[PDB]
């Protein structure tokens, strides 16, 4: 033992579905009501996940992007991934299929450790159902989480059950 496991976790999605907004009340208890689009920005924290210590290495990323070879990149250091969707934006929800695809060419690899978010649960605007949601994760064989970055709902959750998934894969 030289140390605690490390596990690397990407944040991808469209822009403005919460992104950065879901990694802040993770890292510092805050909700950030303020719209700051992200290039790409890195977080660590320490925390106990089904009895084993570990650090979480999260990369945030952009929701607007054009291809480029350096965001290629760092997700191939990526370990697994949450995809994020807003319930209140149907397109965010279309875009889905993209993010899984951009990953599994990255990766080279059809099986790699994802995670399912729909975020801003405690609008009154949803467009997209529970239902729905459930049935394109259960067509990847992946989870889902409803989260809300304002209300903290999910928040730990989402990111305790990525890191649940990469270990399943590495065993
Ligand atoms: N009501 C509510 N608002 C949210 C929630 N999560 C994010 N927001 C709001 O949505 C806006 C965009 O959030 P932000 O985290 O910057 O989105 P992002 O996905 O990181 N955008 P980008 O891709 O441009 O970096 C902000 O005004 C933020 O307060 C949520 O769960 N509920
Ligand atoms: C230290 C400077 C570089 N950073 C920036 C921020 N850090 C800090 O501690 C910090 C404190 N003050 C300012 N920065 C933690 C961060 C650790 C980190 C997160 C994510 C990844 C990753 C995940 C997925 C794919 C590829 C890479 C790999 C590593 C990091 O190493
Ligand atoms: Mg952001």
């Amino acid at each position: 033992f030289q140390g605690m496991t490390e596990y690397k976790l990407v944040v991808v999605g469209a822009g403005g579905v919460g992104k950065s907004a879901l990694t802040i009340q993770l890292i510092q208890n805050h909700f950030v009501d303020e719209y700051d689009p992200t290039i790409e920005d890195s977080y660590r924290k320490q925390v106990v996940i089904d009895g084993e210590t570990c650090l979480l290495d999260i990369l945030d990323t952009a929701g607007h992007e054009e291809y480029s070879a350096m965001r290629d990149q760092y997700m191939r250091t990526g370990e697994g991934f949450l995809c994020v969707f807003a319930i209140n934006n149907t397109k965010s929800f279309e875009d889905i299929h993209h993010y899984r695809e951009q990953i599994k060419r990255v990766k080279d690899s059809e099986d790699v450790p994802m995670v399912l978010v729909g975020n801003k649960c405690d609008l009154p605007s949803r467009t997209v159902d529970t239902k729905q949601a459930q049935d394109l994760a259960r067509s990847y064989g992946i989870p889902f989480i409803e989260t809300s970055a304002k209300t903290r709902q999910g928040v730990d959750d989402a990111f305790y059950t990525l890191v649940r998934e990469i270990r399943k894969h590495k065993e």
